[PDB]
């Protein structure tokens, strides 16, 4: 049974467990520190014996920082053997309750506000430690294995790898636009917006008081769906208007068709960063557009071709500045 780690001889299994941190992209990791408890339980094994007691494991842990990197959206960490300075004094099956506390992690706040929030993980697991005689006296940890508490008969936990099991998993959500300086995170801004896209008609023969047409999407990142209060709706602004539009799900995506005068704002109100971003004007006879736009705090720029929707595709709305300048440009 693969879901088992087993011995070498009569060498101790050695058993880590690996913490699953979901974050999505334009976001710093956080400083968290995530421990496991091990609580002995009493029961009954299928020779007839009760499950042996008395034994502690020590605490667990495994720490985030702002050094620690995701790949496809998470971030995986391993605690070290969690029977390092363990020793067993006899034979028998040693059972004990595994579960995350909800420790080692503060929101960063301003002006009485919290920016991020983290969802903790509330699975328990059953750990199975059958411990047996050496030949010559003493005992070894023979075989480990988990079953997820709370599940009609449950199986037995697959490790990921050689010794280690995926039993936890946590999600770090974050709003866009609050660590607007690049220099210093800490100057956090409460008010800022999500995302700002400001039209400019550029030329001596552009019109200032037509409508220019827009189509915008926005994909809530991976991480939404197991955030600690998932986004449903968001709150958008432009002219005099404002509208709360509703998430679809599953796609997790809005899409929203608006206006622009020249001066004129598009505003979203609230995003999680790892947001994206697909914005498209309607092309108009005469104009070629171009944008100017920050992304997650980079300045970059695109240009269109004359009279052709011109459009911005997968922008990130990360947790530094977000904003967008379009010009429309005319010839004399």
């Amino acid at each position: 049974n693969s879901a088992i780690t087993k011995a070498n001889g009569e060498n101790n299994a050695v058993v880590k467990i690996n913490k699953t941190l979901n974050i999505a992209e334009g976001i710093t990791t956080p400083t968290a520190t995530f421990t496991f408890k091990f609580t002995e339980k009493t029961g009954q094994s299928s020779n007839g014996a009760p499950y042996q007691t008395g034994v502690a494991i020590p605490d667990r842990n495994v720490e985030y920082n702002k050094n620690d990197h995701p790949t496809a959206d998470k971030i995986q960490k391993a605690t070290e053997d969690i029977f390092s300075g363990v020793a067993y004094g006899h034979a028998g099956e040693y059972v004990y309750d595994v579960a995350e506390a909800k420790t080692g992690w503060q929101a960063i706040t301003k002006n009485g506000k919290t920016i991020d929030a983290m969802r903790y993980d509330k699975r328990t697991y059953e750990m199975h430690v059958i411990v047996k005689n050496k030949v010559n006296g003493g005992v070894y940890i023979s075989s480990v294995y988990f079953k997820e508490n709370n599940k009609s008969n449950a199986p037995k936990v697959e490790s990921s790898e050689q010794g280690v099991y995926n039993l936890f998993d946590n999600t770090y959500t974050k709003d866009a636009s609050k660590e607007p300086n690049p220099d210093d995170p800490s100057q956090v801004d409460p008010n800022a917006k999500a995302l700002t896209i400001t039209k400019k008609v550029d030329g001596a023969s552009g019109d200032k008081t037509r409508d220019f047409q827009f189509h915008i999407k926005i994909q809530l990142p991976s991480t939404n769906k197991t955030a600690e209060t998932p986004v449903t709706n968001i709150i958008v602004k432009h002219g005099s208007k404002s509208e709360v539009l509703a998430v679809v799900t599953p796609a997790d995506t809005v899409e929203y068709n608006f206006t622009l005068k020249d001066g004129e704002t598009f505003t979203v109100e609230q995003l999680p960063a790892g947001s994206k971003y697909t914005v498209t004007e309607t092309g108009v006879a005469g104009y070629t557009d171009s944008s100017i736009y920050t992304t997650n705090g980079a300045e970059q720029t695109s240009q269109g071709q004359k009279n052709v929707d011109f459009t911005l595709t997968d922008i990130l709305i990360g947790e530094k500045k977000n904003d967008n300048k379009v010009t429309n440009k005319i010839d004399d």
